[PDB]
């Protein structure tokens, strides 16, 4: 019995969270591989279903988005991907449209989730109603929090589901994460899931 | 003292046109069939359907009519203190979903707000009419759509799942396990109702907004 595991590819402007946000599953950054000549350190995140095991092999950039786009090499037999911003600066929220762009021209239809991060930052510039065209375009959506762990496996759960053909898989346990940083304000957390139901119902 | 500890009990109108499906579906759980309370005043069978959930059990008193629908509209007693409601179409048969904004309607005017699923039976029929591109135009305000087939037992579950979290207020509310239902008497594809399920997920966000300045 082989192992069944995915290629997974973290992508979006410097400076959003992609590593933070990574390095909260601690065993993947235990036993992650750096690669020099891809730009890339892949980090194993294995998840534990009521089907069984399974893994996602999360590569994540050394910090070369900064200065220019990402090589063809990178993406190449990705079999799902994570487009992150931050939801405290526009500029960043703006440039989706072109991470999403390289995706489609090298990998065609695979599942792919949009994170907006740095929710427990109090004043919030882009909000639930500018979500609205990217789920038309077929992106998956999620409110998240790297330092807190807010909806972390989210993004996990809905990739599982999708890939393996099955709406009632579940994870049957948690992996192991690193101890929140930050406390994410319970009062801001019902108002984000009020925003998301006004703004997607119908 | 489990008998003195009162039940948790919802009183359910179930409306619709006639010949959509209505007591087919009711029938399908065969302890409520068998328990069944006849109202002569109001011309009614109230069937006590019970689901057991991962915080106890609950009992969803169903209202099926007498095909008094079938030549017009309901008295007030039928719907006076109804807790949650069911309204009936049926996919092949246009003139039955045309008639929903009426039956939501009658129900508002004397219930007010309470939670709605609307539902389209007769999926397992091969040539369909009314698809998902015009349903995702009725689900407004505290209404759920699900796609249902009554002869098979496609989905039904999901209308009774659906009102449990909105009655008690827990989104994580599950079903620990299924009561008895009738024997399946036709077969529904399972490729076709994940097709159905995708074209009602995409058909609901291609509707969507997309304007400026919304709070
Ligand atoms: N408060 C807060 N700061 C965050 C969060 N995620 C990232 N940051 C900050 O954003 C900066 C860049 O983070 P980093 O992981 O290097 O992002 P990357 O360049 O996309 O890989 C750092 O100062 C982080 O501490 C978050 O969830 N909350
Ligand atoms: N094939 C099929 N026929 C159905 C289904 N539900 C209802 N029918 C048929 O539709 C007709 C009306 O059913 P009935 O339960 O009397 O509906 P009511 O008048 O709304 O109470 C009958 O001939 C049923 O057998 C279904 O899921 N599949
Ligand atoms: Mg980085
Ligand atoms: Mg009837």
């Amino acid at each position: 019995e082989p192992q069944v595991q995915f290629k997974l590819v973290l992508v979006g402007d410097g400076g959003t969270g992609k590593t933070t946000f990574v390095k909260r599953h601690l065993t993947g950054e235990f036993e992650k591989k750096y690669v020099p000549t891809l730009g890339v350190e892949v980090h194993p995140l294995v998840f534990h279903t009521n089907r069984g095991p399974i893994k996602f092999n999360v590569w994540d950039t050394a910090g070369q988005e900064k200065f220019g786009g990402l090589r063809d090499g990178y993406y190449i037999q990705a079999q799902c991907a994570i487009i992150m911003f931050d939801v405290t600066s526009r500029v960043t929220y703006k440039n989706v449209p072109n991470w999403h762009r390289d995706l489609v021209r090298v990998c065609e239809n695979i599942p792919i989730v949009l994170c907006g991060n740095k929710v427990d930052i109090k004043d919030r510039k882009v909000k639930a109603k500018s979500i609205v065209f990217h789920r038309k375009k077929n992106l998956q959506y999620y409110d998240i929090s790297a330092k807190s762990n807010y909806n972390f496996e989210k993004p996990f759960l809905w990739l599982a589901r999708k890939l393996i053909g099955d709406p009632n898989l579940e994870f049957v346990a948690m992996p192991a994460l690193a101890p929140p940083e930050v406390v994410m304000d319970p009062a801001l957390a019902a108002q984000y899931e009020h925003d998301l139901e006004v703004a997607q119902t119908t």
